[PDB]
């Protein structure tokens, strides 16, 4: 059967400088001056402890969910050329931003083409995928709130990114990069310099 799902899973030391780097943005959003203005916009605060429900190994990037064949659309993806051959596959992923919102934190992955050819392209696409590029989804969870669940992290990510469609100024200046408030208790941390991080793609087992 199946993988629970496929991805690119961070090596030991990419998992921690990007781990590292995603605590230090919680805190330093949470001591911010713009941050504690919209705090009835967030919450009805150590933000590190808001997110307390976090990846407890290396952290990843999913590109498809298949839940050991159960999920719609999983064999299709894996009886995929590209699938097959990358597997195993060393990559990297370029991080471009951390975001926050009242549900998750995570981090936005700028997908390289070759790496979009292992994105899926399912029947059922969210509505928040509507006028944006394939793999503009792809991210890395760093945190979630009690009662959210890490898949919801790729939904933050569309909405976050259908706002700044629109588009905006930034309201501060951290010491990686500008932060911009999008208001409904969510924030983005455009990186002056993306990371890159190392990865492998492969498939997950319970």
């Amino acid at each position: 059967f199946l993988p629970l799902y496929f991805g690119w899973f961070l090596t030991k030391k990419s998992s921690e400088t990007l781990r590292k780097a995603g605590q230090v943005f919680l805190e330093e959003l949470g001591n911010h001056k713009a941050f504690k203005k919209e705090l009835r916009h967030f919450i009805s605060l150590e933000l590190v402890s808001y997110f307390g429900k976090r990846p407890p190994g290396v952290l990843h990037c999913t590109t498809k969910l298949c839940d050991y064949g159960k999920a719609a659309g999983a064999e299709e993806y894996a009886q995929q050329e590209v699938v097959k051959r990358s597997y195993g596959k060393a990559f990297k992923l370029s991080i471009s931003a951390l975001f926050v919102t009242p549900k998750t934190a995570g981090a936005q992955v700028v997908l390289t083409d070759q790496e979009l050819q292992l994105w899926p392209s399912d029947l059922d696409k969210p509505s928040a995928s509507e006028g944006l590029p394939p793999g503009s989804r792809a991210h890395v969870t760093l945190g979630c709130a009690a009662d959210v669940q890490p898949v919801q992290t790729g939904l933050d990510l569309l909405d976050i990114l259908q706002q700044v469609k629109g588009g905006g100024e930034a309201v501060g200046e951290l010491p990686r990069g500008k932060l911009y408030s999008l208001g409904k208790g969510r924030w983005m941390l455009s990186l002056t310099k993306k990371m890159e991080v190392k990865a492998i793609f492969t498939g997950y087992y319970g």
